[PDB]
């Protein structure tokens, strides 16, 4: 009901449960894989929307917004989906001409339209991007935020003259996609390339931003980057003419991320008190809570919290006073920690005689007193220290979970131990179904190749690739994932 009653390392799963659910972030639903997203988790999805709009519109990328539903036929116009795609039957009574589908991603829809927006090099880049939700009903088991059948996202699709502008792009957003979560979710990620085998159909290559749970080992693909080359430009016949008046091929990129990234955050952050809220992410940066007992104190505390908030708002710090006198000062400290509130600001006679206040970090607990004249600064210096803090214990922790190793069976022993691996790879896409199938024989349990990250360290020049035994290509991150 109230109280967090599960470890996060002994039932992980049952403890997310418990946070999202009593944070106030999220209600289940009578309908599998849909959830429903209270102000708190909203809240969360409108901070990372501003940053990334604001980001995007510093790349002449546009909002736009495209119909949830598609036809039969332009959808079959990817690979291996068309079981995930939900179907419009009938309005009311009245069975439809055709089957019409609930967009999975607008692709099909958007890229169908494309050739008429683009006649010559004049129209190009065209960059647009959907703030909108899709659909797909996924076999795996849902689970809120990270594998939900229901989600909201950001699908930006572009198209350009060439490569140089095109790639650029991609490798562009894909910071942004690192930014969001370094600095909004307070989340680290390691950016790669995907392998052949788990790359977008489409997509010449795909970049990824990867995220992993120490605590139960998954790793988990963050965002996403796709360059697609020419490969939709030749399906949808998207052609424009070059500065010379030859017909040429559009390059595009795709890329998206979505509401997984809540998910992640909560599990990085999450502890046995419940939600850790990176305070760029929390409404109320501050809770205020008066502590006292005599009634004589009442309305000097009353006083002494109400002038506290004031400088906290006059300086744009949104915060609550929780002065409800039918409530224990532990059952305020307990809610608005299990809510994730960043900082709780304690006030008690020993204050008013002090002219002070004790300052509590959601974090770690660490306590101060700090006299009223710096609260204002103090308590700015700290939200950030919290961030600082969140994040950088979240690299520490991801950090561990990377070995790197060489043989084949260093990486059992690292999967075994919970561990993602970078291992040296020849990349022969033959080889991955093996490596996958063969350490499941020893949601699913097989290493996948997760990426090949960009920061490569140095190869050496004999070294072999932990499978084939072929001479090794690059690094490469494998794990058991999400
Ligand atoms: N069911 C889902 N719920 C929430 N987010 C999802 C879901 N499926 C994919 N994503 C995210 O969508 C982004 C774009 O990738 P996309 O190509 O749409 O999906 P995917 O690669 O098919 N799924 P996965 O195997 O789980 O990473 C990725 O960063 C995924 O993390
Ligand atoms: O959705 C994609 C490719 C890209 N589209 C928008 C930007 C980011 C995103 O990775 C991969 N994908 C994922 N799931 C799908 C599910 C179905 Br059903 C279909 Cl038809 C198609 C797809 C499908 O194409
Ligand atoms: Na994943």
């Amino acid at each position: 009901i109230l109280g967090i009653t599960s470890k996060k390392i002994e039932n992980f799963s049952d403890w997310y449960t418990q946070v999202i659910v009593k944070s106030e972030l999220i209600e289940y639903y009578d309908i599998s894989g849909c959830y429903i997203l209270r102000p708190a988790a909203y809240y969360i999805w409108e901070c990372v929307q501003a940053f990334f709009n604001k980001e995007i519109k510093k790349l002449n990328v546009e909002n736009s917004y495209f119909p949830l539903f598609v036809t039969k036929n332009k959808l079959e116009k990817i690979e291996g989906f068309s079981p995930e795609v939900a179907w419009v039957t009938k309005y009311g009574d009245s069975n439809l001409p055709e089957e019409i589908a609930i967009r999975p991603t607008s692709e099909t829809i958007m890229y169908s339209v494309f050739p008429k927006w683009i006649r010559s090099y004049r129209d190009l880049p065209l960059k647009l991007n959907q703030w909108n939700t899709v659909v797909r009903w996924e076999f795996k088991q849902p689970t809120p935020f990270i594998r939900t059948r229901e989600f909201l996202w950001q699908e930006g699709h572009t198209a350009h003259k060439n490569e140089e502008e095109a790639v650029k792009l991609v490798f562009d957003i894909l910071d942004l996609y690192r930014r969001w979560y370094e600095e909004y979710l307070a989340v680290p990620i390691i950016k790669g390339i995907k392998s052949e085998g788990e790359k977008f159909g489409g997509a010449n290559f795909t970049s990824t931003a990867e995220a992993f749970i120490s605590e139960n080992g998954r790793a988990i693909q963050a965002a996403t980057s796709h360059y697609l080359g020419t490969n939709f430009a030749k399906m949808f016949k998207i052609e424009f003419e070059d500065e010379n008046e030859v017909k040429q091929y559009v390059h595009q990129t795709s890329w998206g991320c979505t509401t997984r990234s809540i998910g992640i955050m909560i599990m990085t952050h999450g502890d046995d008190k419940g939600l850790v809220l990176p305070p760029n992410v929390s409404k109320y940066k501050v809770v205020i809570v008066p502590i006292f007992y005599k009634t004589t104190d009442e309305n000097a505390i009353h006083s002494y919290c109400k002038d506290i908030e004031k400088i906290l708002k006059n300086a744009q710090i949104n915060c609550v006073y929780d002065d409800r006198a039918s409530y224990s000062p532990g059952y305020k400290f307990n809610h608005w920690e299990l809510r994730g509130i960043p900082i709780r600001i304690e006030v008690g006679p020993k204050d008013l005689q002090n002219n002070s206040c004790v300052i509590v970090r959601r974090d770690n607990n660490e306590k101060c007193n700090v006299k009223k004249e710096s609260v204002l600064l103090e308590t700015q210096q700290m939200l950030v220290d919290i961030h600082k803090n969140l994040f950088l214990k979240a690299k520490k922790k991801l950090d561990d979970s990377i070995v790197q190793v060489t043989s084949f069976s260093e990486v059992m022993n690292a999967l075994n131990k919970k561990k993602m691996v970078l291992a040296p790879w020849c990349e022969d896409i033959a080889t991955e179904e093996e490596i996958k199938k063969e350490t499941q024989r020893l949601l699913s349990g097989a290493m996948k190749p997760l990426c090949i990250p960009l920061d490569q360290p140095p190869m050496p020049p004999n070294m072999k690739c932990f499978w084939s035994g072929k001479p090794a290509k690059r690094w490469c991150l494998f794990g058991r994932s999400y």
